[PDB]
């Protein structure tokens, strides 16, 4: 990262203007900035250093190393990273399509084939991550973005703040991730690996098909219990119109034991992902309505 040059020397943005703010998070704020030299529109992630403990700062530096190691079409590319005496500035490629789940609910047509295109992009990005021994650890709809408000815009995964680098096989990296997408191995606090990402994909794919998560419980202890014992189902009637290929793919992605869980490469070679005509074609309006309820529920 550039510790000598100021972000404000290479990029232009008024951090005080409201119309510059792309996103407001609890630990950072993402503004729309413009490359002074090239005119490229970018999303800078501003992180004040003020109240930050050392663990948080090194978490950020970890995110910078990992994000710089990653150059893939379906990963939001970090252009450059800056650190001055008060702020981190993580410049990223501009992403204007918003969250994937916020856009699916606005589609007039959505079927398993669309869900398979999304999952294909997510899986390919994950294949690039795991190839470099990177575990995202926190895959969730908030991290699944669309590059543009255009149809057929690419899905890009993002937010590697919780990402870890696995050097020596299954390793304990701590208990992190959002509860609904936590892998059983992480809940058990045993050493884990890239398989945890696969787990989240399963949970995500499930949602992509029906609009509600397989593990939903307000009590996080009963939720972690459901995840450990792999207590989920395909309720009628929503799942009766789903291909058994998708159902089997989710059953595989949600394998309670990481050793029996497919790698992302194996998933990318699954017929529901690789064959353009295995996923169902019928429009799933119920998935869209349930997904509006879901999007509403997670924010609140």
């Amino acid at each position: 990262m550039e510790t000598e040059t100021s972000f404000f020397d290479l990029y232009d943005v008024d951090l005080k203007d409201k119309r510059s703010v792309i996103g407001k998070g609890a630990f950072s704020t993402v503004h729309r900035c413009v490359n002074k030299r090239t005119g490229e529109v970018c999303a800078v992630k501003v992180i004040a250093l003020k109240s930050l403990r050392s663990s948080e700062i090194n978490k950020i530096k970890r995110e910078i190393g990992i994000c710089s190691s990653l150059q893939h079409e379906h990963i939001v590319s970090m252009r450059r990273a800056f650190r001055d005496e008060s702020h981190f500035y993580l410049v990223f490629e501009y992403v204007s399509g918003g969250e994937l789940f916020d856009e699916i609910v606005t589609r007039k047509f959505y079927n398993e084939k669309d869900a398979s295109a999304c999952m294909h992009q997510i899986l390919s990005a994950l294949q690039h991550c795991h190839s470099k021994n990177i575990i995202h650890r926190d895959l969730k709809p908030e991290n699944l973005l669309l590059a543009s408000k255009d149809p057929n815009a690419p899905v890009k995964i993002t937010d590697f703040g919780l990402a870890v680098i696995m050097e020596q096989g299954p390793t304990y990296f701590g208990f992190a991730g959002t509860p609904g997408y936590l892998s059983p191995e992480v809940i058990r606090r045993v050493p884990y690996d890239t398989a945890v990402d696969v787990w989240a994909c399963g949970v995500i794919l499930y949602i992509l098909l029906v609009g509600y998560p397989p593990f939903w419980e307000e009590d996080h202890q009963k939720l972690y219990a459901q995840i450990k014992n792999c207590q989920y189902d395909f309720p009628s009637p929503e799942w009766d119109s789903v291909t058994t290929a998708a159902k089997e793919l989710i059953k595989a992605m949600l394998e309670p034991n990481p050793k029996r869980r497919p790698t992302v490469q194996e998933l990318l070679q699954h017929p529901w992902i690789a064959r353009r005509d295995v996923p169902g074609s019928v429009h799933r309006q119920a998935t869209l309505e349930e997904l509006k309820k879901f999007n509403a529920r997670r924010k609140l």
